[PDB]
């Protein structure tokens, strides 16, 4: 149907906007602490601690399959990146601190993304 196509075009345009959001958030992680999944070879107990691991590469895979239906879903995954790190790692660590800085800086980006998503529809 034409209605299904129109819905697909809206999903495609959301995907474009989320790709730009993702790039902007990842630039706030110049150390690349959040770039890839935590390695279970190197942290063999990780899944005992963290039930839903997340990282920027995994988000990018979902994005390119147009797997985010709305901004809320994408924000959920970004929040997992931060939240998982702040649980596993102590306050005095470079990992925890990197997550705090990512959260704070990403807040700015996400605030305007929400406006754009509501605005363009």
């Amino acid at each position: 149907s034409m209605e299904q196509v129109a819905m697909e075009l809206r999903l495609t345009e959301l995907t474009r906007l989320l790709r730009s959001v993702l790039d902007q958030l990842q630039d706030k992680d110049p150390a690349r602490i959040f770039a890839q999944p935590v390695s279970l070879k190197e942290v063999p107990d990780y899944l005992d601690h963290i039930k839903h691991p997340m990282d920027f590469a995994t988000m990018r895979k979902r994005l390119e399959a147009q797997g985010y239906k709305n901004l809320h879903e994408f924000e959920e995954d970004f929040d997992l990146i931060i939240d998982n790190c702040m649980k596993y790692n102590a306050r005095d660590t470079v990992f925890y601190r990197a997550a705090v800085r990512l959260r704070d800086q990403g807040g700015v980006v996400l605030r305007q993304a929400r406006r754009e998503v509501d605005s363009i529809g």
